[PDB]
DNA sequence: GCACAAAC
DNA sequence: GTTTGTGC
């Protein structure tokens, strides 16, 4: 059925971006760090692009090449 | 448009 | 409460 998939180069930014809006805002009321990334988006920060985006270029390019033809259902 | 992952 | 990327 549903085949296995790493964290997705979105949810990355999450893991290590999102360490630093706890760092100095670890008490968000609603869910602004949701609509601030947004904003980051139109303006992508080379500083973390670059770094992590060389491995997630192979961490898809292994399991994608497990599932050619299988796509979602 | 549908299906999945994470954390505040 | 919600965001986004990937594939056709």
């Amino acid at each position: 059925d549903r085949v296995k998939r790493p964290m997705n180069a979105f949810i990355v930014w999450s893991r290590d971006q999102r360490r630093k809006m706890a760092l100095e805002n670890p008490r968000m009321r609603n869910s602004e760090i949701s609509k601030q990334l947004g904003y980051q988006w139109k303006m992508l920060t080379e500083a973390e692009k670059w770094p992590f985006f060389q491995e997630a270029q192979k961490l898809q390019a292994m399991h994608r090449e497990k599932y050619p033809n299988y796509k979602y259902r």
